[PDB]
DNA sequence: ACAGGTAAGCAGTCCGCG
DNA sequence: GCGGACTGCTTACC
């Protein structure tokens, strides 16, 4: 097999790397790189290497990295460019891997671990690492075991071992549950003593070094945690045993009070799976707790027990080391759904970057940008310094706030890219400019036609159009990517779908799970097989669709953010080829554009349809619109309609056969006016919405831009089986709205859109009614904690103090001195509520560390002095308030003029 | 340092108000 | 007292 790498340093003149050999073995090698950067040079000196603007360049090699760094230092003391590749790191493997990387990831050493660690005082910062480590289970994918490493005797306590009968048991038998499919796989090795398990431990770790290092939070505690504890015991020297080249670097971030700690485990790749799922998982959760976590993405029980965490371990040892082995399969089993480990080796060996550096684009591009300009023989330019500043962006239609019954949305794919992609918007694809007009002219189609030669931007910027660019090349290529996963991705939904209205008729037996590849859309002797399965078989399908679809949309929905974010780079100050004349080409073509077909689809629909000067288009945001189909349905009347389905399916075939064929010819008039390379502005239908059926629901509406709501039949194709809503900005889409509260506030909608004003009133008079029986956790509001300490002023609130962190402040009052109660972290989120006139916290409200029910200390008093009547108002009925009065109904039945008959 | 702009809602502060 | 203009903060839509 090919070789490839898997972990790369540099240390002084030396670029330590490990990898996996021809035969397929890892290895470890010491290289002293002799680098090579460059120097503009006269033209007379013809040569091989030119930089992306055509210009000659010398090239230099160093006897070592360390004279090309301080040749980069002279070259800035005398004032001239010095190109090419100044990370040397990324140059190495270039060099080292001239070819597309095709890696073997069983051959990659994944591990997977977790620490536990007993504290009377409170959190055990690692930067101190005072308390014992009295447990760690790591898992290697290579062994595909669990290493269990439990100490037996400590200074808090000393337990018996740990029984893998009683853990294997199920909790209603007096056991812990342990997954059945891991307890073969554990290795359990208990401890006398603390020293005797770390040195263990670190044997171990020089047995099975991990090339890839995760876990949940690791590098905020595991990680220093463990090596601030060995290294404040067996010496510093030891404590570097962690990195195969014994090799560490300290990054100090003393946070006003209290010192946090990053350790850099040279050698080796962290990939913190918290940080791995806020980049990935496009979610933003009120709580980033392993426990709040694993229940939303698995829907697992809570991993209950007892007394407190600081007691787990004396009084119950059995289940707090089953608890520490779990909390390491919990991660494995989100990463099997989610899997973002296997999209960052993918992305790591495509751009030939260390691992770990999928969490930054700009590198990322930085390296395939740099690899596919090597291949050309070409020198990137150097990194300037360019000081920070604002552009424009998209153009966001103001709506009308209203209902609107029927509703039919388009979208573009691919937007800025595309955009990037038609133009040819590079950094080396640059022709010129020309005097502009007001960009509502080219809207318009008034202005005269920019450039006959060249590819234009209503911002002013022309472009080659024969001539390629690497941005729009690589760029392309990551875009394919994205779509080949959209494909899978969309069809496994459409397959979810066609399972679901299955499960109506689930004929009685005993059955097998068909055997189907789920990326595709299930064939005809599939469709015709299902129908006769039984709940059994149908569900287990419908979760190996569903895991299916997952699967794709993480790796779709991220070419996308990496393939949009090559464009945000462009607008980035750090990134090696920043340029606001690109990012504003780039926004600007887009404000024109989606304005553009504004018209177009107004035009079209005045026309074909009858009445003009009509806005059809009620709505639009940067590359959508939102196309009132209101006429379009009155044209033919709610007679022919059989059911919803009808003209539903009325709609799908108007905006295919219809809607689109003009958009399509109105987009390739738009680029013959700005003589545009190619033709990729593709705008498809998106949803189409309306009520059921003869229904008293609206069916959709407004409050103003970003806020809206639709009862959506078909998302791109896919036909739900029930009808799905389609909620954007409201209060049930923001983590800061009470749990309880988005359940209510999107089921007042889900009857707005589909039921009726009657049905909306029923549900709002009950929930009102039994509101003060809710879970005091399930009607907390959530926000993030940023700055506390500005605000502090003497553990009261200062000027301007923000709400929650008004409740902050109160609350280390009431546990003020208490240091054994849960402390806030500063940027962490908390649950926040308020409080009645008069109450022994004396403040408006209080708030607590998020996930975490608030200590028992204040609890049964914060519960009684709860204020409901602000709850209700603040949270529920003033947003309320705002979907009604702009969907023009009540909530509550006015009194009529006819309060006199009765 | 380490993708980008656009934009809504809440709550604090200051000010004009017989 | 108390709405309204403006700001700081948080969070969602593209
Ligand atoms: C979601 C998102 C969009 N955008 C911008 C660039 C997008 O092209 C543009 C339109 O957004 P989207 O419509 O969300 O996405 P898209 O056009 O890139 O792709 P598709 O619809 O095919 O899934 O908004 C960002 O810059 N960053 C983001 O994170
Ligand atoms: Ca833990
Ligand atoms: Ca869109
Ligand atoms: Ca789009
Ligand atoms: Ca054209
Ligand atoms: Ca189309
Ligand atoms: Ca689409
Ligand atoms: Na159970
Ligand atoms: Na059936
Ligand atoms: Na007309």
């Amino acid at each position: 097999m090919k070789e490839f790498y898997l972990t790369v340093e540099q240390i002084g003149d030396s670029i330590f790397e490990r990898y996996i050999d021809s035969n397929g073995r890892e290895r470890t090698r010491e290289v002293e790189y002799k680098p090579s950067l460059f120097a503009h040079c006269p033209e007379s000196q013809a040569t091989k290497y030119f930089d992306i603007y055509g210009k000659p360049c010398t090239r230099k090699l160093f006897a070592n990295m360390r004279d090309a760094s301080q040749w980069i230092k002279r070259m800035e003391d005398i004032g001239l460019e010095a190109l090419g590749m100044d990370d040397f790191k990324l140059a190495y493997l270039s060099d080292t891997y001239n070819y597309e990387i095709k890696y073997d990831h069983t051959k990659i050493r994944v591990a997977n671990f977790d620490i536990e660690v007993t504290s009377p005082d409170g959190f055990p910062e690692p930067s101190q690492a005072k308390h014992p480590i009295d447990a760690i289970t790591h898992y290697d994918s290579i062994d595909d075991r669990f290493y269990v490493f439990d100490l037996l005797n400590s200074p808090y306590g000393n337990v018996e071992e740990w029984s893998i009968e009683i853990a294997a048991k199920l909790q209603e038998q007096g056991g812990d549950e342990v997954p059945s499919e891991i307890i073969d796989k554990i290795i359990y090795m208990p401890f006398d003593n603390e020293k005797e398990l770390l040195m263990e431990y670190l044997n171990f770790w020089q047995q099975k070094t991990p090339v890839i290092l995760t876990g949940w939070n690791v590098e905020s505690f595991a990680i220093p945690y463990v090596y601030n504890r060995i290294k404040n015991i067996f010496g510093e020297s030891t404590a570097k045993r962690l990195s195969p080249h014994r090799k560490t670097r300290v990054k100090v971030i003393e946070n006003m009070y209290g010192s946090r700690e990053i350790i850099t485990l040279f050698g080796i790749s962290v990939l913190d799976y918290i940080d791995l799922y806020k980049k990935f998982s496009f979610t933003n959760q009120p709580s980033y707790s392993l426990d709040y976590i694993s229940e939303f993405e698995l829907n697992v029980g809570k991993l209950k027990y007892d007394g407190p965490i600081s007691k787990l371990r004396e009084s119950n040892h059995q289940r707090y080391i089953s608890y520490n082995i779990i909390a390491v399969y919990r991660v494995l089993q989100i990463d099997a759904k989610r899997q973002f480990i296997n999209l960052s080796l993918d992305m790591g060996y495509y751009a030939k970057i260390q691992i770990q550096s999928v969490f930054s684009p700009i590198k990322t591009w930085d390296a395939i940008i740099f690899n596919s300009l090597k291949e050309q023989n070409k020198v990137i330019p150097q990194g300037r310094s360019h000081p920070v500043q604002p552009y424009p962006g998209a153009f966001v239609k103001e709506p009308i706030p209203n209902r609107y019954k029927y509703v039919m949305s388009f979208d573009l794919t691919s937007f800025y890219p595309s955009i990037i992609r038609q133009v040819n918007i590079s950094p080396e694809t640059i022709a010129g400019t020309f005097k502009v007009a007001p960009l509502h002219d080219y809207i318009n189609a008034v202005a005269e036609r920019p450039s006959d030669v060249y590819s234009c931007s209503p911002n002013g910027m022309m472009y080659y159009k024969d001539r390629d660019g690497v941005v729009p090349t690589e760029i392309t290529k990551v875009f394919n990517q994205r779509k080949e996963h959209k494909g899978y991705m969309l069809a496994a939904q459409r397959n979810g779908e066609i399972i679901k209205e299955a499960l109506h008729n689930p004929n009685l037996s005993v059955d097998e799970p068909l055997d189907v590849d789920y990326r595709f859309d299930f064939s005809d002797e599939i469709k015709e097989k299902i129908k006769k399965l039984s709940a059994k078989s149908l569900n287990e399908m419908l979760f190996r669709a569903q895991r299916t679809e997952v699967a794709g949309m993480t790796a779709q929905i991220n070419r996308k953010l990496l393939i949009n974010s090559l464009y945000g780079a462009l607008g980035n100050v750090w990134f090696r080829y920043y340029d606001l004349r690109n990012a504003t080409a780039i926004t600007t073509f887009g404000q024109m554009a989606l304005q553009w077909i504004e018209r177009k689809v107004n035009e079209y629909l005045n026309e074909v349809c009858g009445t003009e000067g009509e806005a059809f288009v009620l709505y639009g945001d940067t590359d959508s619109i939102y196309v009132s189909a209101d006429k379009i349905i009155d044209k033919v009347g709610e007679s022919k309609f059989r059911d919803t389905n009808h003209w539903v399916d009325f709609l799908d075939k108007f905006a295919r056969e219809r809607m689109e064929p003009a958009i399509d010819r109105g987009f390739r008039e738009m680029c013959e006016y700005m003589n545009n390379k190619q033709h990729l502005m593709f705008m498809d239908r998106e949803a189409i919405a309306g009520p059921p059926l003869g229904s008293k629901g609206i069916g959709g509406f407004w409050t103003g831009k970003k806020r809206y709501a639709l009862n959506v039949w078909d998302m791109e194709g896919t036909r739900y089986a029930e009808p799905k809503l389609k909620i954007m900005g409201l209060e049930t889409q923001k983590s800061s709205t009470p749990k309880a509260v988005q359940k209510a506030l999107k089921e007042c909608i889900r009857r707005m859109l589909q039921e009726g004003e009657e049905s909306l009133q029923e549900y709002f008079k009950e929930f009102e009614k039994e509101f003060r029986q809710l879970n005091y956790i399930s009607i907390a509001s959530v926000s993030s904690a940023n700055n506390i300490a500005k605000y502090d002023v003497g553990g009261f609130p200062g000027p301007k103090c923000p709400f929650h962190i008004r409740g902050i402040l109160t609350y280390n009052r009431a546990i003020k001195g208490n240091i054994d109660a849960p402390q806030v972290v500063e940027g962490e989120k908390v649950y926040v509520l308020p409080l009645r006139e008069g109450n022994p916290f004396g403040d408006k409200c209080i708030a607590w560390p998020s996930g975490t029910e608030i200590t028992d200390l204040i609890k049964d008093d914060v519960l009684h002095w709860m204020d409901y009547t602000v709850l209700l108002e603040k949270t529920f009925i003033k947003p309320l308030e705002g979907f009604t009065s702009a969907a023009k109904l009540d909530y509550e039945k006015k009194a009529s003029l006819f309060d006199m008959f009765d």
